[PDB]
């Protein structure tokens, strides 16, 4: 059954540069029955949205100003409606949690018109109405004892953070498991505090993230460059068997595409490389 909730919005603060963490609590107690990996649908009216209205701390406030990016305004004529993926698992009841990467005028094309959704996802602010709809599923995991191998980039962190909770509190799987997420730079970073516990609370999954561009101010000693380079170069290029595992993905379009051709040239066969994909 595909159902229709009119929620209001908790939170929806800023996890990285680019990034926002929609919380919406679900009417009447009630919960979404998804699926990890799942999705939901938001829907909005014809609106009119201004980037200088948007709440961006100052901490993420830099990059802003320097390309000039709350000049952007957004208008919308009919309704639109878009798909975005849950970052809690199922047993985290009563809210709807989102990562909104938003969807600025490319850098190679800056003038086009913004993201008409995320625009407009950005403007939201705690106590406003947001209608959703689902849950609707294409992106589950595999029902095996194979290892499973976790690649997250930008927004793809919500059905990555979906999954690996859903595996280790809901399903307590034993399963060998390990993220790895690729960031710009540490203030891009988020569920740090999550993932760091769920690492400690079992002893089958780890994680790395990995910095492309870290910053002086990050005191980063941690891997650096791009999340397939990190990947193959610390793991799986002595691997025993790289293939064997199941590779779940999320990410930029080039991240995807990185981390596919570094798969397929070592042999992973498609059935076990599992994509999330955006659409960019
Ligand atoms: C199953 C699924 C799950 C998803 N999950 C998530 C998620 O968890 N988080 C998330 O952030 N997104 C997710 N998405 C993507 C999301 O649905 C939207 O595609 C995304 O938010 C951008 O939508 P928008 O309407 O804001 O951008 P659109 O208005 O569709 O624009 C897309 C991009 O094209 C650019 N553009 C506009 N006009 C032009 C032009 N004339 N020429 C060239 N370029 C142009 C815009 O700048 C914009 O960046 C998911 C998509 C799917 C299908």
């Amino acid at each position: 059954g595909v159902k229709k909730w009119e929620c209001t919005v908790i939170s929806n603060d800023n996890k990285a540069t680019f990034i926002k963490e929609l919380k919406l609590a679900i009417p009447d107690g009630e919960s979404v029955p998804f699926r990890a990996g799942g999705y939901i649908q938001i829907e909005a009216p014809a609106h009119h949205v201004k980037y200088a209205d948007f709440d961006v701390p100052e901490k993420y406030r830099g990059d802003w100003d320097k390309f000039n990016l709350f000049r952007y305004e957004s208008k919308v004529d009919e309704p639109i409606i878009r798909a975005y993926s849950m970052a809690n698992y199922p047993e985290e009841f009563g809210i709807i949690m989102l990562n909104v990467r938003i969807a600025t005028p490319p850098p190679n094309n800056p003038n086009v018109p913004p993201g008409q959704m995320s625009s407009y996802i950005w403007s939201l602010k705690a106590g406003d109405k947001c209608t959703i709809s689902g849950p609707f599923g294409e992106f589950f995991a595999k029902d095996t004892d194979a290892e499973m191998v976790f690649i997250g980039g930008g927004a793809g962190m919500a059905p990555m953070r979906s999954h690996i909770f859903d595996q280790l509190k809901r399903l307590k799987s034993k399963r060998k498991m390990s993220y790895w997420y690729g960031a710009r730079s540490k203030r891009e970073m988020f569920y740090v505090e999550d993932f760091d516990g769920l690492a400690a609370e079992n002893d089958n999954f780890v994680w790395h993230c990995a910095l492309s561009d870290p910053q002086p101010e990050d005191n980063w000693t941690g891997y650096t460059g791009f999340i397939h380079n990190v990947l193959y170069e610390n793991y799986l290029k002595d691997h025993e068997a790289p293939e064997d595992c199941e590779y779940y993905m999320c990410g930029p379009p080039m991240m995807n595409a990185a981390v596919i051709n570094m798969l397929k040239n070592l042999g992973v066969e498609e059935e076990n490389i599992l994509l999330d994909d955006f659409g960019g």
